């Protein structure tokens, strides 16, 4: 955890290779190694670098854009998640700085970590979230062995031989857990091949450390197996899509802000601000939580669907639903996310939404209960429950109008992510997909 | 032409069978055959229905929802257009009346014929209508059989051998001319398999037939050289679409009104109102001229697009053209539409959006003779230069708040194309595409 | 089966994972799985689960229609995987569901029989015993067509290898319920080809259903690990016999067998007829819980052997209701009609109620009926007054409405629930186009 107890590590295990890796913009994770120099001079060069950084030439990371420097953050130093086994080898995750020695405006980590030092230091609070993101397992099509189909026909909670994925998520969480990155439970999901994770109520940022670590894992574990993992969120018409729902609450002084004993349903009002921040800012949010054209395929109107902007206590049509628990347990849960997304930026948008209802002490709308898929279209609207954006350009065009999310992001990170998503956008607009083919190609 | 000049035909030439043709909502041309009986009876019966009419269960005819009735319209009758020497056989296109007698409210033939009605009733008016409808030639892919290509890798005006399809472009232009049905040039197109029909400058109700009946015809000749005719607008990404240019014109008491020798550019202040009246109403036309999601995908910012809600005298950038010629040949040509349209409801639009402007006398924006897709975005707005919808949705609402096309619709029309067209995207917006797979399955 | 005792278990296999396992209304089993966390904090954590539960979310699972839901365990069936026993550090455990409120859940198959049992108990001071026999077919790819499957071997009744190419599956199976304390007795080849059948110890009807449940989930994992294929359709093969699961069955009243009396007829007391009665007065209405498919009924069609003819007998094998000849502690009734797709804990607990509710009411038992039932005409049948168990699913769904009987013992939340279900089923199965009839039909 210190310099020291990592040299130590090198000294004992005789460490050859080490890793430091960082996340683009979008989210997926980079990566370089460099051998660590046996004897005396070795050690010291490694100790140069594990307090000082290294220099990189971050020009071809998506949203980097001259050379650069990575910054070990030495609580994440351990052995390979996916080699756990090979101790010559370890890593570390990095923030980005930059040649001078400041963070880098741009790393979607140090963007995250800002956000909650200035939570830390003005408010004397904590931030902790605790995923759940879903995962569909693969196979080629014995027919057609260019498309893949799901891996298993097992339904939710299925056991063997239905469910053919057991053992790999024994050891997703074994590998996960062996390293500190703590998870709860996991199941076969719903739709076939589709399996869930769910992740430790923690801190938002060793949280969001998890979710990366857990993504490249899974999928190592499945090629061991002949398979494909994918986070896409709807890969398959007709069956469910891949979510990530997201719990969260806000602490205060060490207090659980969240809880009120003499309070409407013993939730405070913090809560509420927190809950309205999140309403008021959901059409921007999911910009950030949904940063994929097929995002919107899972966000679209059906019985479940996280599409209405409302909260309620254990209606599930609703994008915000709070658990019985209280006390120190009592949170929110935010069901929009879907695991495509970035989770430091997720995250950093989550926390400035609530805060920023927080911050204006906003009044929360009346939970519904009611099934808000079910309801006709007038009650919706007598009831004033807006929908999230339809797609990922009317998504893109809400956060650009955000100034919340944008401070809370920052300018190169606000203005990276709406271009680099905008050109997304262009290319599926412009192209011809099969739907059309299908549908056209007679007439 | 009338009915005994028919009759003589059916007793000269043994007509045993006799076809009645109608069109939907959307412009698939309908049919329903019957035969003829021999002998005194069955001459008089058949004299009972081209008079009278026959009935028929339009229930399942797409935008015709009960009993209705088939109204013949004796100047189309001729021999059939796909087989020509066959004389035992003929067809008639047919209007659609209600059982009481009167023709039927959504009826796309019946909807042009009744506003050219009333613009020859109130005003002494012609609409004359010169389309210009590309298509393309397809083949099986021999690597992928499951999968279509362009017939040829012939470019414009290409010649043989490198144009395979002069025979077939012969064909479809003899049988046309043959049956009266005009038409002009005809030539290979830009990208492969693409051709070109040009139509002949003529009635907008005899153009719509034109239309219709070409496209039958030239699908029937391609099968029968192993191919298929396709009027999807883009079928393949990276090669040019597939529209159909209109050139129309109006004329008062036997007058060409857009000609005037002492008004700028030759133009009279009629054929100014007429262009203002289209450009008033474009994002809400092209609902009806591009009614597919894949209309839009050759609307896009292209260094030819038309997608530029302007006029010009020489520039193509423009969403419309007006050719040098003047007198008895000045014309406006709406570069927009595409061959997926219903010509009876496309020419109906377009010409209650042209008089829609000369009813108010609207003032036109100066013609943008320079390159509308090379200047920026603020050189646009400046000049103030709008584009039509990016998508099919943002057009039907364009259309769903047009009280002016509503009108020339009809109620039925005006509601039944909308709700079929809303449907027809909601598909679309909830199918999992290829696009989205190559794109986010990796991830 | 004490929380202590499961925890040192844990401490010293090192147990890293737990899997909290229950069923749902039509008998599929599910489980959920949470990693055992390390140190003194994670054997508490562990504790705090097992005592009092844990949270899940039963949306999905079919009949559990709030979704907060609860996993109580019953650490009496804490235990390695059955079909896993080599994996020291995995676990199970069945449960009972709960809700938030710490109370039995209504839809609960599993504490829909407890609490029938614990009332049997109260009351009476009565145990209920079951004994099954399930049968089961093993499959294999037809190599002629990949998609088809046949049965895996052409051997027939008790027969012996090579014609019989199971006697080591068969063997592992029984392995490994023994070794678990999931008694069973025999086993054996059964008459079509490719058919099995394990037959279960005669004990407490709870225990069996649990003994049952992990049967069926072990014997397909077993099956799996030798390229085949094991089902417990009811009728997977026209031609041949269907897997049918005889139940063996008997109360005990006051440590007694109430079934037995030595000076009545047959050996057999009335507490005995008034079950039997009990059982056939209702026969058409459980056969909708022990038979739940569309396909059971292709094995409940006119035969010689076919359990479709409500009556008893001493010996007869055509009648639904047959007493084997032991008397004294081992005087039981084998109802014939149940088949191994039934939810082992809801078919048991509609025949306790069928039977108590014949000794409640003291109903007077039919003679019983010798003759080949099949053999005899169908005027002699009306004669005798026999009648016949519904043709098809959705006659017996009808006839479940209408009992009252095994509304109460179901409750209302399973009885509504499966004949929603089972009517949708039913529903799927009416609309489609069967190779059946493109076979007949396509050609006029």
């Amino acid at each position: 955890s210190t310099v020291e107890q990592v040299l130590e590590y090198v000294k004992s295990n005789n460490v050859k290779f080490m890793r430091f890796q960082f996340v683009d913009i979008l989210g997926v994770p980079k990566n370089v190694a460099f051998p660590i120099k046996a004897g005396e001079k070795g050690i010291e060069e490694l100790r140069d670098v594990l307090e000082n950084g290294l220099y990189f030439d971050g020009s071809s990371i998506e949203g980097f854009v001259s050379d650069m420097m990575l910054k070990p953050d030495l609580s994440t130093f351990s052995v390979l998640p996916w080699r756990p086994s090979e101790k010559s080898v370890a890593r570390v995750i990095c923030d980005v700085y930059t040649t001078k020695g400041k963070p880098f405006e741009g790393d979607p980590r140090g963007c995250l970590k800002r956000v909650m030092e200035e939570f830390k230091k003005e408010f004397n609070g904590e931030y902790f979230v605790g995923p759940e993101p879903e995962f569909f397992l693969l196979k080629k099509d014995p027919h057609n062995p260019h498309k893949y189909i799901p891996a298993d026909d097992g339904g939710y909670f299925d056991l063997e031989p239905m469910d053919e994925a057991p053992d790999i998520r024994r050891d997703i969480v074994f590998a996960l857990e062996n390293l500190g990155f703590h998870v709860e439970a996991s199941h076969h999901e719903v739709a076939p091949g589709q399996h869930e994770v769910d992740f430790k109520f923690d801190d938002a940022l060793k949280t969001a450390d998890s979710v990366i670590t857990f993504k490249t894992t899974i999928k190592t574990i499945a090629e061991q197996h002949g398979l494909k993992a994918t986070f896409m969120p709807k890969p398959f018409f007709g069956m469910n899509g891949s979510g990530m729902h997201c719990h969260q609450s806000i602490w205060l002084n060490g207090e659980p802000s969240f809880y009120d004993e003499n309070a409407p349903y013993q939730l405070s009002e913090t809560c509420m601000n927190y809950v309205a921040g999140i309403l008021k800012h959901a059409k921007a949010i999911v910009a950030i939580t949904n940063p994929t054209v097929n995002s919107y395929k899972r966000l679209v109107p059906g019985y479940e669907a996280p599409v209405n902007i409302a909260w309620a206590n254990s209606n599930r049509s609703a994008i915000i639903r709070v658990p019985a628990a209280r006390g120190k347990g009592t949170r929110i849960e935010f069901r929009a996310p879907d695991p495509s997304c970035n989770p430091y930026l997720a995250f950093t948008v989550m926390l400035a939404a609530g805060l920023d209802g927080v911050k204006n002490k906003l009044d929360a709308p009346e939970p519904v209960e009611r099934n808000i898929f079910a309801m006709s279209e007038a009650e919706k609207k007598e009831l004033g429950i807006e929908s999230v954006p339809a797609n990922l350009k009317a998504a893109l065009d809400e956060l650009e109008n955000n100034d919340v999310l944008k401070n809370a992001l920052g300018k190169h990170i606000f203005e990276s992510f709406l271009e680099i998503k905008n050109a997304e956008w262009d290319s599926f607009r412009t192209s011809v997909t099969d739907w059309e083919t299908t549908a056209y190609l007679k007439i």
